[PDB]
């Protein structure tokens, strides 16, 4: 019941909260052509498109720190739409959904799936509260996730739900950005038998 049942690289898994009730809604990022740029579609409000630059200027930064070998954000002419094509969308919920939708398109490695998060980003990746999360943690389990991703500021709001639908939930409560990167890209911190 949702858009996606497999996410690609540059696909990620948001979660939206209307007044009547949950929905799944997904980011997505393409290139345009072979200084960088970012492009924006999806009918997204005036706060939005602020967290898209903010996502944008962080997951550059984040790139510049952890792989900086990794030029793709900087010089590459990306584009981000979140379908459905017409629908309203303002609100900064969508925030780490852009940044590892970024951050998966520069790597060319798609998110684990069954994954749906939500939370506001700031500049240096903390991550803060957002609303309706009664209802977006309804809409994941109505829509098939079985991973979900809340602002850990926002526990209280997540507790709040009846036992039938918090159960079977793996749910992570995260303050920093790379809180989200190690959970939704776990094969990057994972062990292995280095050979030779
Ligand atoms: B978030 O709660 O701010 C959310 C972001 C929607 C955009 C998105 C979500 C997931 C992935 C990719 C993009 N904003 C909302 O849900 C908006 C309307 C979205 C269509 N609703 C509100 O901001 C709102 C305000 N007051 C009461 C109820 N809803």
């Amino acid at each position: 019941e949702r858009m996606y049942d497999v996410t690609p690289p540059g696909v990620v898994m948001g979660l939206a909260w209307t007044a009547m009730g949950g929905s799944t809604l997904f980011v997505e990022t393409s290139l345009r052509r072979p200084d960088g740029s970012l492009e924006v579609t999806g009918q997204l409000g005036e706060v939005m498109k602020e967290s898209a630059r903010i996502a944008y200027t962080f997951a550059r930064a984040f790139l510049m720190q952890h792989a900086p070998a990794n030029d793709y954000l900087v010089t590459s002419h990306i584009h981000l739409h979140v379908p459905e094509g017409a629908t309203p969308k303002d609100g900064p919920s969508a925030g780490c959904t852009i940044v590892t939708a970024l951050l998966s398109l520069a790597m060319g490695r798609p998110v684990r799936q069954n994954l749906a998060m939500t939370g506001e980003v700031s500049l240096t990746g903390k991550i803060l509260p957002v609303g309706g999360i009664k209802e977006k943690t309804i809409a994941a389990k109505r829509a098939g996730v079985t991973c979900i991703v809340l602002p850990a500021e926002n526990k209280k709001d997540f507790y709040d739900l009846a036992a039938f639908i918090t159960e079977g939930l793996e749910v992570h409560f995260v303050e920093h950005y790379r809180e989200i990167f190690d959970i939704a890209f776990p094969d990057e911190q994972a062990e292995a038998l280095a050979v030779e």
